[PDB]
């Protein structure tokens, strides 16, 4: 249906129309990640012949994710969330990032679409559309260490990029993705150009992530992983992710 703030807030379990503050932004971000899973399983079905994101109507994505209760990918979840935050009064700017790959390199420059919010003289990173282990509440755009639910984060500067880095318990710092902050754009969503399944969502104190058979959980910063074998256990994990919280 047409984009509707009240319907979206109900979908993510947020009461009323909370005020346009940092406390509200933190709550909206965490609730969105708990309620709306990342899921790329049908993302190809929604791609536009023309590869311009503006050719995918926002109401189509709103209907899939909000009305029908399904998950989506970065340029679906963060596109919707940008619109929600703008309607709630925040100064939101779209940004794109290159994702750290398993081999340690970074992928294509604008592969991962997310947002920044400038509020009360400070900038926060907002990302409700990233499959892997990452921040459940907004990060400050700062190299200073930030701590949430047992994990540490920092946003360092390297070679003209800002790099989001994460450190869980017992492990070293690892980059998540990198972006050029000066390319942020209030209207950037309008300019976006477009086999393994990725599904994930946040929990109260962490995140659960399924990439193919690879099941990752983090709880208060303590990570556990398991390569799932059994079909019933695999389906139970999919169901748990997609059910939201």
């Amino acid at each position: 249906h047409m984009f509707d703030v009240a319907k979206y807030l109900r979908r993510i379990g947020v009461e009323g129309t909370p005020p346009p503050t940092l406390d509200t932004l933190r709550h909206l971000h965490k609730r969105h990640l708990m309620a709306v899973p990342y899921d790329n399983s049908t993302a190809p079905d929604r791609l536009p012949a023309s590869r311009h994101l503006t050719n995918v109507p926002l109401d189509l994505v709103f209907g899939h994710v909000v009305t029908e209760g399904h998950g989506g990918v970065c340029y679906e979840l963060n596109r919707l969330f940008h619109t929600l935050l703008a309607e709630l009064g925040y100064d939101v700017r779209m940004v794109a990032a290159a994702v750290r790959q398993a081999n340690g390199t970074f992928g294509p420059e604008r592969e991962h679409t997310f947002d920044l919010v400038h509020l009360d003289g400070r900038t926060h990173l907002v990302d409700v559309g990233f499959p892997g282990p990452s921040y459940s509440e907004p990060l400050y755009l700062s190299e200073e260490e930030q701590h949430q639910y047992g994990c540490s984060y920092r946003v360092t500067e390297h070679d003209g990029y800002r790099v989001v880095e994460r450190r869980p318990k017992g492990s070293d710092w690892q980059p998540v993705y990198r972006f050029r902050p000066e390319l942020a754009d209030p209207s950037g969503w309008d300019a976006v150009r477009l086999g393994t399944t990725f599904r994930s969502r946040a929990t109260d104190n962490g995140k659960i992530v399924l990439i193919g058979r690879r099941y990752f959980t983090v709880e208060d910063g303590v990570e556990r992983t398991k390569v799932l074998v059994k079909a019933d256990e695999f389906q139970d994990v999919v169901d748990l992710i997609l059910a939201g919280a």
